[PDB]
Formats: C-alpha cells, sequence, structure tokens
C-alpha cells in the first residue's frame, strides 16, 4: 500500500465523480490535514492555473505524475482538443495517476506515456506526431530538469513562445536547471515563491518562456 493509492482511494469516498474541481480540493484536504505531499498545494496550484489561462497551450507536456493531481489541475483548465500528454517512470504512480483522471472526467485530454523522459521525449516526433510543444511542466526527478530541458531543444520541441514552468525549483532545489534558463538569452524567466505555511520554508515555481535560437 502506497501513500498515492490511499490520495486516490479518499478521492474516490469524498470527491464527485466527474467534477475535476471536487477531486482537487478532496486532493488538497488530504494532503494538507492527513499526509504531505510535494506536488499539490494551492500556492503552486494558483500559479499554474494562470499560466494555462494566460497562454491556453494547445499540447502540454508533463514530465512527472505522482497521485494525477498536477495532470488533473491542468487537464480541466485545457481548451477543447487540447490535449496533455503525460510523462511518468514509475508504473504505479502512472495507474493511479490513471485512474485519477479517469474519475475526474479528463481521460479523453489526456495521454499518459510510462517511461523514462530521456526516452520518452527523442519518440515525440515519430511516435506520437508531436511537432512542438506550448507548455512544458516539469515536476519530475529535480536531477532531470536540465538535461531534459536540453533533449527538448535537440529535439525542436519547443519554439518561440513555448512555456516551461518548473516546479519546486527551491525545495528540494533544482539549481543547475535556474542557472541554465536565467543564464540563457533562449529563455526569459520568471519566479513565482511560494511560502510553504506549514513548513516554515520559502520554495518557488520557475516560468521560462523559450525565445528560439538567435
Ligand atoms: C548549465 C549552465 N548554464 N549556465 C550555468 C551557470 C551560470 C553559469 N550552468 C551551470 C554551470 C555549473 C553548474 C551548473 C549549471
Ligand atoms: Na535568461
Amino acid at each position: 500500500d502506497t501513500k498515492e493509492q490511499r490520495i486516490l482511494r479518499y478521492v474516490q469516498q469524498n470527491a464527485k465523480p466527474g467534477d475535476p474541481q471536487s477531486v482537487l480540493e478532496a486532493i488538497d484536504t488530504y494532503c494538507t490535514q492527513k499526509e504531505w505531499a510535494m506536488n499539490v498545494g494551492d500556492a503552486k496550484g494558483q500559479i499554474m492555473d494562470a499560466v494555462i489561462r494566460e497562454y491556453s497551450p494547445s499540447l502540454v507536456l508533463e514530465l512527472g505524475a505522482y497521485c494525477g493531481y498536477s495532470a488533473v489541475r491542468m487537464a480541466r483548465l485545457l481548451q477543447p482538443g487540447a490535449r496533455l500528454l503525460t510523462m511518468e517512470i514509475n508504473p504505479d504512480c502512472a495507474a493511479i495517476t490513471q485512474q485519477m483522471l479517469n474519475f475526474a472526467g479528463l481521460q479523453d485530454k489526456v495521454t499518459i506515456l510510462n517511461g523514462a523522459s530521456q526516452d520518452l521525449i527523442p519518440q515525440l516526433k515519430k511516435k506520437y506526431d508531436v511537432d512542438t510543444l506550448d507548455m512544458v511542466f516539469l515536476d519530475h526527478w529535480k536531477d532531470r530538469y536540465l538535461p531534459d530541458t536540453l533533449l527538448l531543444e535537440k529535439c525542436g520541441l519547443l519554439r518561440k513562445g513555448t512555456v516551461l514552468l518548473a516546479d519546486n525549483v527551491i525545495v528540494p532545489g533544482t539549481p543547475d536547471f535556474l542557472a541554465y534558463v536565467r543564464g540563457s538569452s533562449s529563455f526569459e524567466c520568471t519566479h513565482y515563491s511560494s511560502y510553504l505555511e506549514y513548513m516554515k520554508v520559502v520554495d518557488g515555481l520557475e516560468k521560462a518562456i523559450y525565445q528560439g535560437p538567435s
């Protein structure tokens, strides 16, 4: 038995089928009052919402999924015909995420790819007919933020205006990724700070808008 499974069982008893908002609230309640989980929080959640709404991405790529919270949080805001592609290496988190999306009524919008992102990313063009992404959400293994950004560029998956949004850049922290995008002229960066009231600790998200190479 895992924490993610217990979050699933809790949503199923306390949220309403097909209602993405009630699913998100059930998760926020469980991960505030009962068992903490990093991906969830609403300082973070309202920044994810504002970015999605400002940029209206047609194709989002999510690196990392735990119980589906981020994917539900994003998929529920996508326009009709917009699609979310989620890569998760842990097959158990992938199955929970899938069931969480099924519960939320959102499975028609999301495609879960199970695998290491470094191996899935070079395949997006040939296997999934992906040309370019409008948005990328980085919430997976902190060591992969930078190397995977480089792979996205190597494969031409970013275009002028593609929005990278990086979670947990301070806690547990992704300093090499922050150094790369803030220091590169390919990226225009905005940092969103987020006080974790319950930990007495400062964390943040990074927004980097790809400029192209030039
Ligand atoms: C990559 C990359 N791009 N710019 C930088 C720093 C600002 C100069 N780094 C870097 C250097 C050393 C360790 C980790 C990341
Ligand atoms: Na920069």
